[PDB]
């Protein structure tokens, strides 16, 4: 059955970004931690955020981390589950579970997997009829934001289109440090220079690189058995066995989407003359 | 279940237009408040109106306000409800509820979401058999009036194709006043200049702008905690993050449709020679 | 349920045409009123006629009027009913009702709305197995006569393709008189000059014009209250709000269809040499 | 329910052709009337014939007449029945009825109405498993022989593709004599010259002409009432109200099909040198 | 129900070919009559063969004859049965019947009539799980071998793609002798010259010719009654009504397929140098 | 029912390759045989590999052999089983059987046969919810790797895309030795030169060649009866009866895919400067 627990992931786990972290805080923590000014001002707290960006960059990581920050249960519904709903009334049960688990951060991973459909409109019906007062917060993830119908992007539903970009160099070394730890590693590992060589490898690609280096370590030690730490040569040579999943054209079209939403923000000099 | 109550919205809440207000009064109030001349003249009161225009302009606001004016119950059926009936005889139950709640203003929000279909034809069957004597009044809203089948525009059904344009400058400041109010705001808010710099922002866009200014106020005050009114700088720095949802081409083709229906009205000099 | 009653409409109500009146008389009245020569001659009376023409010209009016002439019940099955049968065995019950109500003029309004289909084939099965002896007479209407499958136009079924053109000028003023009557109207209404200005407005358009004039009268009187006759200015200023529903291209292609059926009739000089 | 009776139609009714009469005789009468030589020779009697030709030429007439000649029950299944089978296991019941009614001439009118389908393959299954010994003979009719799948034209099924052409001049006058008879007619009716002026009118068209002339007779007599025989002028003028249903292009493509099946027969000089 | 009996057809009935006969013996007889060497060698007997070639050439005749040679039951499943299973778990019952009837030669006539499908996949599932030890032998026939999914041509399924060409002149006279016999025929029938003048007539066409000659004999004798052997003039005057069903282009593309499978076999000079 | 047993195939059987042998060893044996370093290092063992390559190269052979090496049960689900799942909840039963049989090597043969579908999504759901701790290891096979949806290639699922190329010349003679063995063969058989002539024959093609040689031996011995060793002439001549199943274009595009995955691996000089 669905697991409803507080994720152990933390902001330190993912160093991919910092502005998105603060935006998520203001979006989620403030309505629940400080429910004082929202009633004072003409603010109706947003109950929906949609994450978009290249695949395997940490959208699930961001959702889990923000759930951890507020110590609110986290419920994840995978894409295959929505697809079996499509091929296969239980969306109401999912939402009632989330409600009874409040405060909660419901998560819809790759909700665009189906891409007006039975399950999607059922989700819309259940989301619109959800009391915004309750602590339930809904987050969706999709690496193909364009193909999602706009009926989910209307007010009272998922509003904020948050972009999760490819990690930067400092961010990349942060993700590497996060992944390698909890296992033996040489005290003279480059890490930073490891990040610099990484041009456009996503978090998934860095995890794959670390996995391959560990695998080479196991192979070497197992051969020696018939050595207590991951030597430098492992990462030194395994990087030949590394590939960039996301093509530069994909990043450029993601940036085209972002620049569209930015030129939408392009309106300027309005400054209330004094 | 469906909520059947008199909306608290009022004409003051929306200042987008005035002639539409008057024609809505003549359409709805007159048959119910003054059922004295309709039977005198060869007039069969209209019982259906279809709103069309760019999305997020106040069609729902108009319907709620006109329901409030007559103090008649208001029943809304969202697009997702029709779509789930399409995917999923409940239309009959909806109409019986409306009948038992008479006087009432049944509202079909974005009824073109389905776009000859099963549910739409059931709606037509229930509407044609509805006694015009009863006070029930049916209103439909659609942001894409062209794709709607003509079977709904026939006499005895939704006849009046009303147009809801973008709010004008004075209307825009009226909407800003109607929305911003009920929350702290600086006494020296320009508002009028705020409306003038808004070129083609719809009511939804103005609401988003106000919400963003309020959000910035909350963030600033929360930082100060670790201030009691929405400063001017909030609006000044939030407008740069204001985007016009409806494109100029969309308004141009809406005006093309309106000009088609107007040149249909273009017949002129007939003046009953005397 | 289906209404089985003698329509109160009369030939006086519709002046659109006169030849069709006599042709319908010979089609319907003669087999029932004078069943003396049909068995004498080698003629099997026709039990089906299909009306075609631009929409809103009075096809239903003609059917109701001819039913009134013979004082025979009239059963109407609207397009939404056929289409809900299509989406949703009741055709047999409809025909049994017609039989038990004999003499009757069953009417299939816009039977081409479905456009070989399940309901169409069931209707054909019930019509072929219907005893031509019984007084029941079947009439169909279709604004789109071409898309109708030929399976219904075979002998023993809907055979006579009657055309209902736009009302003539004198016929237009006849329709005006038929409509505005039963309500106050100024003794000095031109009517004839009103019809002359009407270039190609159908009966529905004239009804809309009269309704708009009555609306203006209602509004003016209600304003005056806060006058007992529809003044000339009402029609004078409502005509500018009159639009011709049927485009001249539609009338031209209708006339192309008629000229096709006429050139089929174009065989000439055969004159029985003697 | 299905009617199983010996048709009263006779060869004298239809003078459309003579060779097809003899071919049908040899195909049907011989296997049943004189079942002697078939066993002697290496002949397996054919149990299927498919009629093709322009519509309304007498395929049903031919089937009924041949059934009459052998005094064998005749069962007809209309196209709408097959279509309701398609949209709607009763084919087995139809075939068992035909078997129990043996000798019988089962008739499938416009069996190509559906045009590999459920009902058609069910018919194939029931036909292949039908004992050729039994007197049952199956005849199919289709005015669109090309669109019929070839699975029905294999040996052991409908073999003989019999063409039913447009009636000749003498045949046309024979058809007229068959039609106008049994009702009053002037002793000085052309008939022969009536046929000559008829260029390409099918049997259905000639029946329509006779029906229209009778209709004019009824109209004239009933007008005189407010004359005991169909005068010459009725046919003289009603022929202006006559049309040729089948276009010359349709006849030419039917003849293209026939000439294909004839050049298939084009093999010549083989004469067994002696 | 399915008939399971040893066919009475024999190799003498069909003289279309001889090498195919021998290879069929080696395929079927050897595993069952002489199960002595297969286990000695690394030979897993084939349990599937697919016949392909122009229609009406004797594929069913070949299957029946080979079943007769081994005196093993023969089960035939016609194409309509597969199609009705497709439209309509009976494949399992068919295979259980074949198993209980072992030794048997299951035959799937025109199994490509459906042309990955439900029934064909069920057939594959039942065939793969069939113990090759058992005497059951599966043969499929299809005159359109290209459109058949390759899933059936894998090892452990129908392997051998056997080709059945048009009968040769000597083969044609053999077929004529096999068919004409058992009925009176003149002692001076050339037969051989009849075969020579037959250019590309298939077995079905030769059977049609014989049937037509017999029919003419019946007609002549039946006329003479109102003679005891089939005269030469019957064949002479019936040959002119003989048509070659299979076009030259069809045989050419069949030979294209055969030449493809032969050039695949075209690998040559490999000869084990010694 | 599904068979759960340790395959008797061994690495000595298929000599098609050597590198994939060690790769599969490190993938499967190490996590179960020596589960000492996996928890020490930060590596989560992979629980899924997907085989791709030209058909009939031994993918099933590799899976069975690797299952044999660890002495773990082996469950195979064929393509027709998945397709009857698609046309026909039992995937869960399959996985429960695999779990209860742990350690096991579940095999999905030609899982791309279906080519987001119901069965594929159910398989993904069952695979994601499968505890990686358990010894169960999942292997998939597809000779059309491109058409497979990427939903199965994400981390935590079938991850390692292993390529099974055409056997090398030494490998080809190894396969010949593995196949021909267990049956009589001459002591003076080329084998090596036999392999050299084999340019691009896959394992299935070599099996076909051996089967044809055994067939010829069977035929010659059976003729001689009416010799106890497979003579050289059998292979000498049967090679003229052999064909290469895989076209050089297919291998070229397979190598195009391989070179794509290699250029993805093309990142080079990263060598940890020191
Ligand atoms: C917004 C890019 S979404 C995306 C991301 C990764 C992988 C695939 C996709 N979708 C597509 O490529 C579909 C094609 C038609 N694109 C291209 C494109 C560029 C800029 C703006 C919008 C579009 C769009 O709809
Ligand atoms: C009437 C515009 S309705 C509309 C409004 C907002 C967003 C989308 C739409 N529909 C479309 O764009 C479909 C395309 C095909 N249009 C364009 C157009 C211009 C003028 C008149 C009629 C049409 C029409 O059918
Ligand atoms: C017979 C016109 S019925 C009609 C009437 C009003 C509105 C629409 C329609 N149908 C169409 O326009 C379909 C198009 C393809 N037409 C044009 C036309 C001219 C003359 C003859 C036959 C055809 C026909 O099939
Ligand atoms: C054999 C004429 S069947 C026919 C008869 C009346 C009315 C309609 C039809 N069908 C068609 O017209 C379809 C078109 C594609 N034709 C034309 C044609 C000429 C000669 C030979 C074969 C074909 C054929 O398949
Ligand atoms: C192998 C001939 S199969 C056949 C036999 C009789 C009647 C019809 C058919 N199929 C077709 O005609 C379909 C078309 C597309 N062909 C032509 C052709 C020539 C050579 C090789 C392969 C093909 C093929 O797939
Ligand atoms: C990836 C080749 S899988 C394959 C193997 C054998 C037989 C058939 C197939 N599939 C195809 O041929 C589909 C066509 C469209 N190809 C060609 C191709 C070359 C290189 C890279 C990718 C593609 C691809 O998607």
């Amino acid at each position: 059955e669905t697991v409803v627990e507080v994720p152990q992931v933390t902001w330190e786990d993912i160093g991919g970004l910092e502005d998105v972290k603060r935006e998520l805080q203001e979006l989620v923590q403030y309505p629940v931690e400080h429910p004082d000014k929202f009633l004072k001002f003409g603010m109706t707290p947003s109950k929906g955020v949609l994450f978009y960006g290249p695949p395997g960059c940490g959208k699930t990581l961001l959702a889990k981390a923000i759930a951890n920050e507020c110590q609110a249960n986290f419920i994840s519904i995978k894409g295959p589950e929505l697809l079996t709903m499509w091929f296969g009334a239980n969306v109401r049960e999912i939402f009632d579970k989330a409600r009874q688990a409040a405060p909660c951060v419901l998560f819809f991973d790759e909700l665009d997997s189906i891409a007006a459909d039975r399950v999607i409109n059922q989700i819309l019906t259940e989301m619109d009829g959800m009391s915004t007062k309750k602590n339930v917060f809904i987050i969706g993830a999709t690496n193909r934001p364009d193909i999602i119908d706009p009926a989910i992007l209307r007010p009272g539903r998922l509003d904020q289109l948050i972009y999760i970009p490819l990690p930067d160099e400092k961010s990349r070394v942060a993700i590497l440090k996060a992944n390698l730890r909890k296992s033996p590693v040489a005290k003279d590992v480059d890490l930073e220079f490891l990040a610099k060589m990484t041009n456009g490898f996503s978090g998934a690609d860095l995890t794959e690189i670390c996995q391959r280096a560990c695998k080479l370590a196991i192979r070497e030690s197992i051969e020696s058995e018939i050595v207590p730490e991951i030597r430098r040569d492992h990462f030194e040579e395994a990087m030949r066995f590394a590939r960039r999943s996301v093509s530069d054209n994909d990043i450029r079209k993601y940036e085209m989407f972002a620049q569209t939403l930015q030129q939408s923000r392009g309106f300027g000099s309005f400054r209330f003359p004094s």
